[PDB]
């Protein structure tokens, strides 16, 4: 898929609102995806120990992974689709040292659009949302193809 270049406006505009806190919209959107999607706990050797929202929370390193994890995002975003370089050992870590599926990458996408939803709705209506989806589907169609040639395809 190819973004016009008004949708990529409306992906970094409500972008550079979450920009404003990234470590408070990192948290939401990690504890919106274990409290959905339980299983992707699973994942994270460092904390599949924690049992309630109450300790994702007060978790320091869950906090710090947020913000790692939303700085690699934005990083990516920001490219506007000529992000080739930027995928490369994403894809490596994530296929091969982690192994998470395409699927719990589409769970992560519904968090993030669910946590701006709520957080920044008048950046954020339909024709925002819609270029927000188009961004992550693109960015999961390629990391997917990528797998593929790492030999994964999960
Ligand atoms: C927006 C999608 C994602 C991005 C941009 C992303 C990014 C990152 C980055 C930048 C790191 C640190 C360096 C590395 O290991 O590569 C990381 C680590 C990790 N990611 Fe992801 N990630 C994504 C989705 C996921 C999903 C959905 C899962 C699990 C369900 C996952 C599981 C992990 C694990 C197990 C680690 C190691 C964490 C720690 O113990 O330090 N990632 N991720």
């Amino acid at each position: 898929m190819v973004l016009s270049e008004g949708e990529w406006q409306l992906v970094l505009h409500v972008w550079a609102k979450v920009e404003a806190d990234v470590a408070g919209h990192g948290q939401d959107i990690f504890i919106r995806l274990f409290k959905s999607h339980p299983e992707t706990l699973e994942k994270f050797d460092r904390f599949k120990h924690l049992k309630t929202e109450a300790e994702m929370k007060a978790s320091e390193d869950l906090k710090k992974h947020g913000v790692t994890v939303l700085t690699a995002l934005g990083a990516i975003l920001k490219k506007k689709g000529h992000h080739e370089a930027e995928l490369k050992p994403l894809a490596q870590s994530h296929a091969t040292k982690h192994k998470i599926p395409i699927k719990y990458l589409e769970f992560i996408s519904e968090a993030i659009i669910h946590v701006l939803h709520s957080r920044h709705p008048g950046n954020f209506g339909a024709d925002a949302q819609g270029a927000m989806n188009k961004a992550l589907e693109l960015f999961r169609k390629d990391i997917a193809a990528k797998y593929k040639e790492l030999g994964y395809q999960g």
